[PDB]
């Protein structure tokens, strides 16, 4: 159906309200001519100065260009009955990577977690390939359903990149706990490296279920990356003295990397690419394409592995988890 934007939301059964969205509400609900089951992100337009948000344009116009297994793929828009909110519709995810870990229903093992990555990674690795940056990767925005299928979702922040040669944008992306090093220290010329360093946070949080980097403001988060993999300097990052608040903030003593040590209870593979991820020089860290060729996901076989053990009764998802 190409024709999109005017069939009524009355076509729907809204079943609850699963999240609050930024533009509006998100809604599970059911499909009463398929009985499909879709999550409805609400775009409110009334009392809205500029009218429709640029905000949800800007998504609109990204998810659109996108098709892939991986990645949020919007099956129509539709409208509130006439005669006003629009509502974006998504094949309906069970769960969200935050709510799970934080319902303590569930434990990921070492096979859940390189099937988690493998599927996250492809998914990252089609958007970068269409210049597409996510700039916004944490647990609440990767979905997951009971057959095990991941999804990156959110692409609120998402833009598109100058592959050809570098472009200034926009440097408070990424909420902090996930935000990377060049980041912090005023990079606005950066790269798909953002978003790499992001699922390394993710990576690491699924064996430990903690976000490994947990600070209140822009320092001492440099102050918490320092002190796991090191302090950055020229000598691991030579360009890192041309970046804007180098020498403003600077970690609290020279800190060696102890990335190693302090996952020692990681798999070696898992280990490995936890720590190219988790590079301090953008330009050094794996690309997308480099972590699905690493030992831990390159033999990954999708098809043989086992759904993992998620709830079918409870819906985990961020706003769940508060409430
Ligand atoms: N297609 C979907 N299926 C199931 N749940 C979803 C879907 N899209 C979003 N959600 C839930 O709604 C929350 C908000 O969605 P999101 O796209 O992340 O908007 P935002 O973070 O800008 O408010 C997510 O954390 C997720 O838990
Ligand atoms: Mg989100
Ligand atoms: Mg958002
Ligand atoms: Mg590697």
């Amino acid at each position: 159906e190409s024709d999109w934007g005017k069939r009524c939301v009355d076509k729907f059964d809204i079943i609850g309200i699963i999240g609050e969205g930024t533009y509006g509400q998100v809604y599970k609900a059911k499909d009463k001519d398929t009985g499909e089951l879709v999550a409805l992100k609400k775009v409110r337009l009334d009392n809205e100065k500029e009218g429709f948000p640029i905000t949800a344009i800007r998504e609109i116009k990204i998810l659109r260009q996108l098709i892939h297994r991986s990645v949020v793929n919007m099956k129509e828009i539709v409208t509130d009955k006439q005669d006003g909110a629009f509502y974006l519709v998504f094949e309906y995810m069970d769960h969200d990577l935050m709510g799970l870990l934080e319902s303590g229903l569930v434990h990921f093992s070492e096979d859940h977690i390189k099937s988690f990555m493998k599927q996250l990674m492809e998914g990252l690795e089609y958007c970068h390939k269409k210049n597409f940056l996510h700039r916004d990767i944490k647990c609440s925005n990767i979905l997951l359903n009971n057959s095990g299928q991941i999804k990156l979702a959110d692409f609120g922040l998402a833009r598109l990149y100058n592959s050809e040669e570098s472009r200034p944008y926009t440097n408070k992306v990424i909420t902090l706990w996930y935000r990377p090093p060049e980041l912090l220290l005023g990079e606005e010329r950066y790269t798909p490296a953002i978003d790499v360093w992001s699922c390394g946070c993710i990576l690491g949080e699924l064996f430990t279920k903690k976000p490994i980097f947990q600070a209140n403001l822009e320092l001492a988060q440099l102050e918490l990356i320092s002190r796991l993999c090191g302090s950055p300097c020229p000598a691991v990052w030579p360009d890192v003295i041309k970046l804007p608040y180098f020498n403003t903030m600077k970690p609290k003593k020279q800190y060696r990397r102890r990335l190693r040590e302090e996952f020692s209870f990681i798999p070696s593979a898992a280990l490995d690419l936890l720590d190219h991820m988790l590079t301090l020089d953008p330009s050094k860290r794996c690309t997308a394409e480099q972590t699905l060729q690493s030992d831990f996901l390159k033999d990954v076989e999708l098809s043989k592995m086992a759904p993992p053990d998620l709830p079918h009764w409870q819906d985990c998802h961020e706003l769940w988890s508060k409430k």
